[PDB]
């Protein structure tokens, strides 16, 4: 019983975190096999308008740090906005792949400073391709991940905080989420929306755990999106399908839960669900399927 | 920027989790040096009223499981409600101690099934000595911990879920938090209260991160506890003292923040703080001092 914002165990990722120094700038890097991944803005100084291709550095200009042992850069390259440092092969490398996630998907974040992990928490790729993270200076290079069976699927590396306090970064192959670029120019987070399918999944979690917000109506998929728009991401057929298992375990049809969400949006909560006074949207259907016990 | 429910990295604890089987019952155990700690109710069958001292088992009756390698019990004893299994010495043992925490203190929980970690989350020892955890069957033996410098301070082992859905367990030396006992008899969680000093710490976090709820009044410590009682744990001088650093970093005196909390309790929120629509009370002052960057 209960329901918590739950991160994957961070152990297989702690063994990969390292320090990357270049000049005066130090940030975090990720050590997988003999390659070290980190944000390319680690070669930067001033930054107002860097031409990153601008070839002026040597291998021996990058100091890598794996605890106390110092690593030796033997080759370097740049892939998109990520720097890849070949070094003379981490024994603690797990099974891992790099994946680029869709907005609305969740992951765990291992926040790190000077290559030393500090904490772990959950968050979602918002529909506007920012993440509401928790990051201070020197956190760049912290990564976000999911763990499936025994495989670490890396999906985020932190690069940047925006003026509204949310965060932007890239997949592990260096492609930013959103329209953001790694330079010190004005860039704002776009208008955000609420992740409907995830709110719905969370209502099913509330039901699985034994809880008032239900009602007797239904709605059409179209009529539901009409109301949602007024407050929320349109809900697709594929969303309905994805909510399938949760609907069968609970015997509440997807479109009945939508009618419930409709009412909750129209009348407010009048006073909490799973310990929350607002509609949470950072649990996926997969995340909810914690109520069942999946380990790794 | 940002503020999240943040767990310690769970890596130093994942290396300690094992399986403990006795008869038909399997649960989780903790492997430190050559000793394996687990809930003593693992020797039980029926349970309506066990006399645990009742000596009838052999060493070879306990099957320990460290991944795939099977461990051999060479000695056993019982300390309070925890069983200690001597086995033929975990290479992955960290620096660790056992501490028994005061109510209102927070810790991370590594939820585990069949000795395999499943997830990590934060929670607090409630004033009624329960924890609002997230636990399914087979979670018994999962532990809760804090990490200071490089030392894992274990403070909780899970034993039991109560009918209201909250959870009860022991320190790692087997002493239950609260008046609970490990047998299948009627036992209810007592009336709970809100952890005032932690609400206050969270308001300071809101201020550190740049946020409306402040006002110009003050209050006496006595006058504050008067109002709190009507809604909250009395706030002591020692609490005020503990809030010292946060008050100096922000330039808002403790008793000014209390006046703010007074107003917030009297008038509600009128519509969120740090992404929450209710007054959060599972961050300590220490936890808030994430806004500063402490790693381990
Ligand atoms: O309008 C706007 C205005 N912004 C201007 C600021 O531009 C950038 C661009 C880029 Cl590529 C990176 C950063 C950035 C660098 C560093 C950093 C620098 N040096 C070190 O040695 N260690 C470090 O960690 C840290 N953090 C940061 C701070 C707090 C939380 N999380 C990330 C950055 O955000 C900042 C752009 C967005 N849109
Ligand atoms: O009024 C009341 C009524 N209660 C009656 C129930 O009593 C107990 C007593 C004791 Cl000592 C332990 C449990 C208990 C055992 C097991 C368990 C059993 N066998 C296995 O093989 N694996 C397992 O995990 C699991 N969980 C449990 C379930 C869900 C979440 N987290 C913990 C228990 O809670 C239950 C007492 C409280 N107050």
């Amino acid at each position: 019983s209960g329901f918590r914002k739950m991160a994957f165990p961070s152990g297989k990722v702690e063994g990969c975190m390292v320090q990357v120094t270049c000049g005066t700038t130090t940030l975090n890097g990720l050590w997988l096999d003999d390659v070290v991944y980190c944000p390319r803005h680690v070669i930067c100084t001033s930054m107002l308008n860097p031409n990153y291709e601008d070839i002026r550095k040597s291998n021996h200009n990058f100091l890598v740090q794996a605890g106390n042992v110092q690593l030796r850069v033997i080759g370097h390259s740049m892939q998109n906005c990520v720097l890849k440092l070949k070094v003379d092969a981490n024994p603690k490398t797990p099974k891992y792949k790099f994946v680029r996630i869709q907005p609305g998907q969740t992951f765990s974040v291992l926040a790190c400073y000077n290559g030393s992990p500090s904490g772990v928490y959950q968050c979602a790729m918002r529909p506007n391709f920012t993440i509401k993270g928790s990051f201070l200076n020197g956190s760049c290079g912290s990564v976000g991940f999911n763990i499936d069976y025994d495989c670490v699927s890396f999906c985020y590396m932190h690069h940047m905080e925006l003026p509204t306090g949310v965060h932007a970064g890239t997949d592990l192959e260096g492609n930013f989420y959103g329209p953001f670029v790694d330079r010190q120019t004005a860039q704002a987070a776009g208008t955000d929306t609420t992740i409907t399918v995830n709110v719905l999944a969370w209502l099913y979690a509330a039901v699985i755990n034994g809880d008032w917000f239900l009602n007797r109506f239904t709605t059409t998929l179209n009529d539901f999106n009409l109301v949602a728009m007024k407050y929320y991401e349109p809900l697709t057929q594929d969303h309905v399908d994805i909510l399938g298992p949760l609907s069968a375990q609970t015997g509440i049809a997807v479109l009945d839960m939508c009618a419930s969400l409709k009412e909750l949006l129209q009348n407010g909560m009048n006073g909490t669900i799973l310990g929350s006074a607002l509609l949470e949207d950072e649990f996926t259907p997969f995340d909810v399927v914690q109520c069942s016990g999946v380990t790794f």
